[PDB]
């Protein structure tokens, strides 16, 4: 069809239906889990993402979009036992989670190199299987726009140019960086319409993330409930401003929710401070609430959930 | 019964033999290798792997030091297979090879839980087996001595001063980074004898390379046959030199060959120009004749490759 899924054939734009853009099944640092297996629970992992998965569909959830990568413990196989037992439509994607530098193995290796794998993964399949990644997706943080970071935004535009698979950023709302990738990338020939640039939710600054979506591109409000970027409430009146200010056709929304999530910042005894009602559902129970007793009406979100991840899939 | 070996009972300190202290059987980037598996070749990597051993072997090699750990790829149940296949005492280490930043899962994480993490792979076994850890490996390179570098650091004293494993370093030989390693780890209780500083046959300042060994630590004159940090014939002068100036009981020699190395720095079209006689044996078919050609004699030999291996690991 057009978009392929985890465990499923490929579907058209069309059937995609109700969608979180941006969530995560689980994260994990490659190199720890592979060297520390003793650290690591996937019982735990799967019952977790399984039960998430459960309660998203129960709210009429369609569409999963997950943006784990290189860097956040992609595992196209843990996806896979998640769909069966969930029956939920997952797009798995390729791409590079970095903040500073690529791993060794990049020394000397040009940014074609870089993009022939993002190719590989949605050509041929991710991790040997034959589930296909849908989109890329690239990362920049506090460190800025570094060298290396800059190679793996030139080899998504690559990616996106020959495949035409949309491209899924993560930014620090604070510092430029998600301007400053979707300059570089529709400077490389990206159609400004295919690119999501991440996390814009963070701040309440509405004339950036206004200036980012006025030249063309999905602006993700997408980390509700991480208090600790932005409390809930401001994200709503970031929100609901931004529609009532005619953004409806650019607006994306999600939790970034990671079922598992192995950082120190996570665990637990934090997420009291940090996070209390982070979940996969709470623009179900808190969010798309506060916008409809506040006059916005199905129509629009539909637009958010519905329309712009077909667009951005077609 | 005091230095375990990867698929072997542990053996006596003065048990060791001639020993490479510093060689890989293979590298890679982690997260790369879990992303893009079409990038490797098992078949490949063991092949290379085992002729390259057991060439050492009929040299004479009897134990080889494999300091891969987090980061280069470390794999134990590669390693038993490869021992299985020549029957070399084969050293595996713990540890974290790092740049510039931890992995995401470190932050917010203590220095003991890191250590904690060494101590699991020295007392319980390393990936869930059984084989144990002889040693911890620690980095430091271009970037200096960061904050995330500093922390690996004393996780690492930590970690000898608990279980009294020794630690070796890998450094850049041009940045003070290997005096830093030896001042740090000496601040926190670690026996400067329990440390090698590595990678100083980089540089053929003699000058740098005795203060290291003067404040009382082995010096790994450890990359013989790469020819970009510094070529054979300078090396093996700076070795002489060494020698002659009476630093035998603190030199350790080695090739840090990596049987397999998945960067792009190395690769077939860019060695006959790096590293033309990079190799596990070159030091036998150069290194060491050029030494007994040059006043060295068999004692001297076997107190750079027998003894000082053995007062390191005991
Ligand atoms: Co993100
Ligand atoms: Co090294
Ligand atoms: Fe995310
Ligand atoms: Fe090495």
């Amino acid at each position: 069809m057009r978009i392929p899924l985890v465990g499923k054939d490929s579907i058209e734009s069309k059937d995609i239906g109700f969608t979180l853009i941006h969530e995560h099944l689980r994260v994990f640092s490659e190199a720890v889990r592979q060297q520390w297996p003793h650290l690591y629970n996937e019982d735990e992992e799967f019952r977790n993402a399984v039960n998430e998965v459960k309660r998203a569909m129960q709210f009429g959830v369609k569409t999963i979009v997950d943006p784990t990568v290189m860097g956040l413990g992609r595992d196209i196989r843990f996806m896979e036992k998640v769909v069966k037992a969930t029956g939920i439509n997952l797009v798995a994607g390729t791409g590079i989670y970095i903040y500073i530098d690529l791993p060794f193995y990049f020394l000397n290796r040009s940014i074609d190199e870089i993009a022939d794998l993002f190719i590989h993964d949605i050509k041929e399949g991710i991790q040997g299987t034959l589930n296909k990644a849908g989109f890329v997706k690239i990362a920049a943080d506090e460190p800025g726009i570094t060298k290396d970071v800059e190679k793996v935004i030139r080899a998504a535009a690559i990616a996106n140019k020959e495949t035409k698979v949309p491209i899924i950023t993560h930014s620090n709302a604070h510092n430029n960086t998600g301007l400053e990738q979707q300059r570089i990338l529709t400077e490389e020939g990206v159609d400004p319409g295919k690119i999501l640039i991440g996390h814009l939710g963070d701040t309440d600054n509405i004339d950036y993330i206004k200036k980012i979506a006025d030249k063309g591109s999905f602006i993700g409000l997408d980390r509700y409930g991480l208090d600790l970027f932005l409390p809930v409430d401001k994200r709503n009146e970031t929100t609901l401003r931004l529609i009532k200010d005619g953004y409806s056709d650019k607006i994306m929304i999600s939790h970034d929710y990671c079922c598992t999530i192995d950082t120190g910042t996570a665990k637990p005894e934090y997420k009291p401070k940090l996070a209390p009602r982070w979940s996969i559902t709470l623009i179900f129970e808190d969010t798309i609430p506060f916008l409809k007793r506040n006059g916005v009406n199905e129509e629009v979100i539909a637009t958010i959930f519905k329309e712009n991840p077909k667009k951005f899939f077609s």
